């Protein structure tokens, strides 16, 4: 501090050099990938072991966010989807945050299905709190991934979980859009 300013500018550079690609379901793969790009990614937002924090007050979710969506990570908190924008907000960014439903030994994102449009969440990281407002809710098949892609000149975050409870045949996608306070 403020070396947290360097970390943020690098994060924003990351988002801006981020190249559109296929984003696979978070639950397809259970292991950490092993690639040079993934290692490069591990270096972003790495001051603390927690990448960021999310609070969805109206469903009492207050959780840490970590790099990746391997099975160990999602047992520990909200996992961030490698391939999507880092959660530092800003333009032409779409950050995808992943959380279990049904783990039982931890609630995680069980109650994502109580959210509706106009509901609010906040993503804090690198000294800065981002307010998002929910403006799209949508159930979907695991392979149906198109809606996790960058939407240009928009600042979006999607919370994704499995649904329905105990069956996980689909995915629930709650998308919020950046709102200034
Ligand atoms: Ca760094
Ligand atoms: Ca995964």
């Amino acid at each position: 501090p403020e070396t947290i300013a360097k970390e943020r500018a690098s994060a924003e550079t990351y988002n801006n050099n981020l190249e559109s690609a296929p984003i696979l379901d978070p639950w397809l793969e259970s292991q950490r990938p092993d690639t040079p790009q993934y290692q490069a990614y591990l270096h972003e937002m790495d001051i603390d072991p927690v990448m960021a924090r999310i609070v969805i007050p109206s469903i009492h979710v207050s959780l840490p966010i970590y790099h990746g969506t391997d099975s160990r990570t999602l047992t520990e908190g909200v996992g961030h989807l490698f391939g999507t924008s880092l959660p530092v907000g800003g333009p032409s960014t779409h950050s995808v945050l992943t959380g279990h439903t049904g783990l039982s030994t931890a609630t995680m994102f069980d109650n994502l299905n109580q959210l509706k449009k106009g509901d609010v969440f906040y993503v804090s990281s690198l000294g800065q709190t981002l307010k998002y407002e929910v403006n799209d809710i949508t159930v979907v098949k695991p392979e149906e991934t198109d809606s996790l892609r960058k939407v240009p000149g928009r600042d979006l975050v999607t919370l994704i979980t499995c649904t329905p409870y105990g069956v996980n045949s689909h995915r629930l996608l709650v998308t919020g859009e950046r709102v200034p306070m």
